[PDB]
C-alpha cells in the first residue's frame, strides 16, 4: 500500500514518482487525463469503485466515451476551464450513474506537475 492521503497539498509531487504499478497501491481512485480528456493512467482502486477494467479504458476519452454523466458544467466544465487557464485545484461531491449502481463520491481534480496532464482522484463518501 502507498501511503499518500487523499487531498494532500503536495500530492502532485508525490505521484510524479509512481509508475502504473505503484499507482495501484493507493487507497483512493486515480485517473490521469491529457488536456483533451483522454485517459493516460487508471488505477486499481478506481476500477473497484466503477467496475471498469483499467487496461480497457486507457486511451478512451473520459468525457465522451467512458463517463458521459460527467459531461456537464459541474464536472467537465471545471476541467476545461482548468486546462484553458493552466491551473486546476478543486474538490467536490458527485454521483456516478452510467451503466452502474449510482455511487456518490468525493472528486479532487488537480493539475499534474509536469506538462499537460491532469489528475482526477476519487473516494467513496
Ligand atoms: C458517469 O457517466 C460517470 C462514469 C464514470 C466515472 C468514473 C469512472 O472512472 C468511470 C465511469
Amino acid at each position: 500500500m502507498e501511503h499518500v492521503a487523499f487531498g494532500s497539498e503536495d500530492i502532485e509531487n508525490t505521484l510524479a514518482k509512481m509508475d502504473d504499478g505503484q499507482l495501484d497501491g493507493l487507497a483512493f481512485g486515480a485517473i490521469q487525463l491529457d488536456g483533451d480528456g483522454n485517459i493516460l493512467q487508471y488505477n486499481a482502486a478506481q476500477g473497484d469503485i466503477t467496475g471498469r477494467d483499467p487496461k480497457q479504458v486507457i486511451g478512451k476519452n473520459f468525457f465522451k466515451d467512458v463517463a458521459p454523466c460527467t459531461d456537464s458544467p459541474e464536472f467537465y466544465g471545471k476541467f476545461k476551464e482548468g486546462v484553458a487557464s493552466g491551473n486546476l485545484n478543486t474538490m467536490f461531491e458527485y454521483t456516478f450513474d452510467y451503466q452502474m449502481t449510482p455511487t456518490k463520491v468525493k472528486v479532487h481534480m488537480k493539475k499534474a506537475l509536469s506538462g499537460d496532464s491532469y489528475w482526477v482522484f476519487v473516494k467513496r463518501v
